[PDB]
């Protein structure tokens, strides 16, 4: 329309239309094609692990990993495995070689499923080796939604001055990097404040190094979004934009988390929520081995920590937001799996 969010004009078609370079290009694949293949290559390893666990009479360690095992089991036993497979199986390594970072994750994690389940491999240590975990955030499978966020942050900050931005779970700054590269392509100081936050300060040095072009304009402060932001030295209701890319789901109680996001935003401020729209085999492989994926189990998020856009919409309205004002999806069709959701913080 002439739809605005945070006072600037933006539409789903505006963001979703954007074309960006993907590793998939260099192999001549469409993003939907690659995503298909990524999850098909993943399905092979899932199927192999399920059959191996069953053949050897193995059971997982009795912790959150059983939830990972269950999803894998359901994926195979529901015939979903077969379906994904039938759209093949020792161009597998040749396929994987062309799947870039996702292929690397698959190559690293796929053969280790049984080891992780049975406690012979520390999943987090394993996937963090060579900063692979950090690089998966830069992968094709999640870069379009991050670019949507960047594009919206560019729209906002280019059209409005002295915008205050906070990023939750910035991590090693993959989203941050997409944002800065778009909003400040050569150091251009573009907002009143970019507050770079994470649960642990251990990221910050690496972040400062990776983002040295914007060193000064970034502030760095620890923020555990599951706890009250005020107690952690943040000024409530001072932010115009909060960016949270695939972090909000990794919390125990979404309404509590969202309530805390609300505390930081001024009335009318925008919440940029970048989230997976649905569980895919690749995401279960990659993140399901990690304890944080199962943070929502106690409140019924047991297949994964994820919520649909419709669920986020309702949760947002319940926690003082407008709901989803705008959804921009990474892809159309069956392969769609991630999105930008924009929401407005409401005064109450």
């Amino acid at each position: 329309s002439k739809q605005t969010v945070g006072g600037v004009h933006v539409t789903p078609e505006m963001l979703e239309s954007v074309q960006i370079p993907l590793e998939a290009d260099k192999v001549g694949m469409t993003p939907a094609e690659k995503s298909k293949l990524v999850n098909a290559a993943t399905a092979v390893y899932i199927d192999m692990a399920v059959e191996e666990m069953r053949s050897r009479g193995l059971a997982p360690k009795a912790d959150y990993r059983v939830h990972w095992w269950k999803v894998m089991q359901d994926f195979v036993d529901s015939g979903e495995g077969q379906r994904v497979l039938q759209e093949t199986n020792q161009e597998l390594e040749r396929v994987i070689a062309k799947l870039g970072i996702e292929g690397e994750v698959i190559a690293r994690m796929g053969p280790e499923i049984v080891n992780i389940l049975t406690g012979k491999t520390h999943a987090l240590a394993h996937i963090m080796r060579d900063d692979l975990l950090f690089r998966v955030y830069l992968s094709d499978e999640g870069r379009r939604a991050n670019r949507y966020m960047a594009e919206y942050a560019r729209l906002l900050t280019s059209q409005r001055r002295d915008i205050r931005i906070l990023e939750i779970g910035a991590g090693t700054g993959g989203t941050t990097s997409e944002v800065l590269n778009l909003c400040s392509p050569n150091g251009e100081s573009f907002c009143a404040e970019y507050m770079y936050t994470d649960l642990s300060p251990g990221f910050f040095n690496a972040a400062k190094t990776t983002l040295k072009k914007w060193e000064s304009h970034l502030a760095f402060q620890v923020l555990n979004i599951e706890d009250d932001p005020a107690g952690q030295g943040f000024k409530e209701h001072t932010y115009d934009l909060i960016i949270a890319a695939n972090v909000i789901h990794a919390t125990a109680r979404l309404t509590n988390t969202l309530s805390n996001v609300h505390k930081l935003l001024k009335p009318g401020g925008v919440f940029g929520l970048v989230e997976l729209t649905r569980l895919t085999p690749f995401y279960n492989l990659t993140f399901g081995s990690l304890s944080g994926w199962w943070a929502g189990v106690d409140e019924g998020r047991t297949e994964s920590p994820l919520q649909s856009p419709q669920q986020w919409n309702s949760l947002l309205k319940q926690t003082g937001f407008s709901g989803v004002d705008l959804a921009a999806y990474d892809l159309p069709g069956p392969e769609r799996h991630s999105c930008l959701l924009l929401s407005t913080a409401l005064s109450n």
